[PDB]
């Protein structure tokens, strides 16, 4: 009925503690219990930012409208267990004109500035993103190429086809499967895209994106070898300054 | 049909009066009516400078050729309503060898001198600028870095790519969209640059510009927190001493 799941407590720390989490007959582990943030923490932090709350059995982000600014007590949220071959399923609801995202294979990455100080880099320069978006009112829906910044897209690389999202304020179902390099995105019980990590196709997608070797050398390096040496990393959700809700979050380990 | 739009009458005043302005079916408000300067005033002033006139349904600046001097009854012009999330569309036409600009998120800023007197600061140390330029004849087109002073650039920070400006004396279409910190410049119906305010990437752009913390500490402080505490400000156009025409000036409020 339950499985032990290790988790880390702070930036780049080892997974030295474990939670007993429910698992169903098909192997899905419920990683959000509807009541606590146990195992969850802010990306780069040792605590859950206070703009993330629990309401009506959902993880809620309380956004102030600043986009990428991540002002206030915000920042992205991760479940602090590295997964490798997994299938994640969760429900998401976005506010009108809102933007968030579901990250996977994420690494906590710092760089050094010219004086040797640390700089925490964005989660999205190591983590592929399943976009979360109000496709009718957020301008990102019209940017990019072939609708590849609309909901359930692999952000700036592969559009969701079919684009079957429900409108803002409605619950959508997300699926992200990563299995030995094969990745599938699902939206509302349909597979909307499929790709293969660490291939020539993967490099070509990156080189056509905002993360190309020319535009963002660090991002290209991280994403081209997605997941680092061990090809694993965190699932998480995006602070993009907008109200968004997530619930019924469960993960099946596939090997 | 029409919508009430509040405006201020003088330096740093409250927007305690309103105009009834046309709004079309897509939500764009026409803020220049082709006939009057209602709601417009000089930056830092309680009136429209007399070098700004209305000529054949256009706002025209009548330049004497002094560049930054702002001699005579000149100075920059603002529409005195603070916008936060918005899309601006307008047409611009420059004289041969001419220079102007479209400002956004502008603040009316004063500093104090050594004796405690007020000093009105330039609009462009608070306001990002969409450069307006004759790219073939004005020397700005060869200055700066990577063409970041040509038309539709974020002046001294990000070049317009592609550089699709029409020649001098021809009408160009400008788009400025600010949506929860995401900024896009459009020129002649193409998006030519995109950036995100209040991020580490924004700070780095400023720190490489004429507005860096080392070169211009007040400008750095204002622009790094662009739009002030409430992240809003005025749209306006530049007196850079050259004849320039503006028309079809429309703004959609995006939230
Ligand atoms: O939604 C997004 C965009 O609006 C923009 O902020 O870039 C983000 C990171 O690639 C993406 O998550
Ligand atoms: O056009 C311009 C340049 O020629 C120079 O005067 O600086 C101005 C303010 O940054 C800019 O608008
Ligand atoms: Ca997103
Ligand atoms: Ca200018």
């Amino acid at each position: 009925n339950e499985v032990a799941v290790s988790y880390s407590k702070s930036l780049k720390a080892a997974e030295m503690d474990s939670l007993q989490l429910p698992v169903d007959a098909d192997g899905y582990i419920t990683i959000f219990d509807g009541k606590t943030f146990n195992g969850w923490r802010g990306y780069g932090k040792d605590r859950v930012p206070s703009k993330w709350t629990i309401e009506d059995g959902c993880i809620k982000f309380n956004g102030s409208g600043g986009g990428e600014a991540q002002d206030g007590d915000g920042g992205d949220l991760i479940f602090a267990h590295k997964f490798k071959n997994f299938e994640l399923e969760m429900e998401w609801k976005v506010s009108k004109g809102g933007n968030s995202g579901i990250f996977y294979l994420a690494q906590e990455v710092t760089s050094k500035d010219k004086d040797g100080n640390d700089v925490l880099e964005p989660i999205y320069i190591s983590a592929p993103e399943y976009q979360v978006l109000d496709n009718d009112n957020h301008p990102d829906a019209k940017l990019g190429k072939d609708n590849n910044r609309q909901s359930a897209s692999l952000y700036d690389m592969i559009p969701a086809v079919p684009q079957n999202a429900k409108p803002f304020g409605e619950w959508n179902k997300a699926k992200i499967m990563v299995y030995k390099g094969t990745v599938v995105h699902g939206q509302n019980d349909e597979n909307v895209l499929e790709y293969h990590l660490w291939t020539k196709q993967w490099t070509d997608l990156l080189q056509a994106s905002k993360f190309s070797q020319d535009k963002w050398p660090l991002a290209f390096e991280l994403l081209n070898n997605c997941g680092g040496e061990n090809h694993e990393g965190f699932i998480g959700m995006q602070d993009h300054g907008d109200d968004v809700w997530f619930r019924n979050i469960r993960v099946k380990v596939l090997d």
